[PDB]
Order: structure tokens, then sequence, then C-alpha cells
């Protein structure tokens, strides 16, 4: 379960560091939320950190794909810089974020 479930139309803007989507409400309306990624996405030597901060500022190639394969997942993927200075490919399922009330939460 993420906030996926109850959104529609999420995209990445900022660089890639905002995620923005159009979430369901209590009431059922479609309200639009942002949440950055960077307050809550680390990158811890080289891989995707859930309760890191500022993921983006030597990430390459940063994309996002809201329905990815046939499960549908909201796959964040980007180079990440390990700490060595290599980068590699990495993913992270955005699964830790939330719709409460209309707005994109980190859980
Ligand atoms: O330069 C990336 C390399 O440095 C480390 C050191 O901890 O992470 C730093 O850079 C990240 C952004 O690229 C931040 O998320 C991290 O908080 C900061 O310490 C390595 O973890 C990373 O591989
Ligand atoms: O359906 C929208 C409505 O559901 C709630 C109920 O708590 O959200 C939770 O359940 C959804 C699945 O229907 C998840 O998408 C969501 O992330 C989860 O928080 C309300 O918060 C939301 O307004």
């Amino acid at each position: 379960m993420s906030y996926a479930d109850s959104s529609r139309n999420a995209v990445l803007t900022n660089g890639g560091r905002t995620l923005r989507a159009e979430c369901r409400n209590a009431d059922g309306n479609w309200v639009t939320s942002e949440l950055d990624l960077d307050t809550i996405i680390g990158n811890n030597d080289g891989h995707f950190q859930w309760g890191g901060q500022n993921f983006t500022e030597t990430a390459e190639d940063i994309r996002f794909h809201p329905k990815e394969g046939a499960a549908e997942q909201p796959i964040l993927r980007a180079r990440l810089r390990d700490c060595n200075g290599e980068f590699h490919d990495r993913d992270v399922n955005l699964n830790r974020i939330q719709n409460v009330n209309g707005r994109l939460v980190f859980q």
C-alpha cells in the first residue's frame, strides 16, 4: 500500500527533488500535494536510504516511473555516488510515502 493507491498523475518536479501528485482526500476530492524527497531519502554509500536527506545532491539520470511494470509500482531510479566516488544505478519503491487526507507524507 502506498500514496499511489489513492493518488494520480504523480511526477517529479524541481529536477527530481519533488514528488507532486493529486491525492484523493477524506471527502474524495482531488487536491495537489507535493513532498520534498530530499527531506526523506538520502544517499548511503551509493544506495537510496529512507530517513536520509539530499539524495539529489550529486545524483545523475534521476527518473520516476509512477506505474512501473505489471505490478504498477512507483519506482524512483537514479545513479548515486558511492563512498569511493563511483556511481551505480539504483532504484527505490516509493511505498514508504502515503496519502493522509490529501497530503503526501513519509511513513
Ligand atoms: O558523496 C556521496 C557519498 O557521501 C556520503 C557520505 O555519507 O553521503 C553524503 O551525500 C549524500 C548525497 O549524495 C547525502 O545523502 C549523505 O547524507 C551525505 O553524508 C555517502 O553516503 C555517499 O555515498
Ligand atoms: O483513499 C483515500 C484515503 O484513504 C486513506 C485512508 O487512511 O489513505 C490510506 O489508504 C489509501 C488506500 O486507499 C492509501 O493510498 C493511503 O496512502 C493511505 O494513507 C486517506 O488518507 C485518504 O485520504
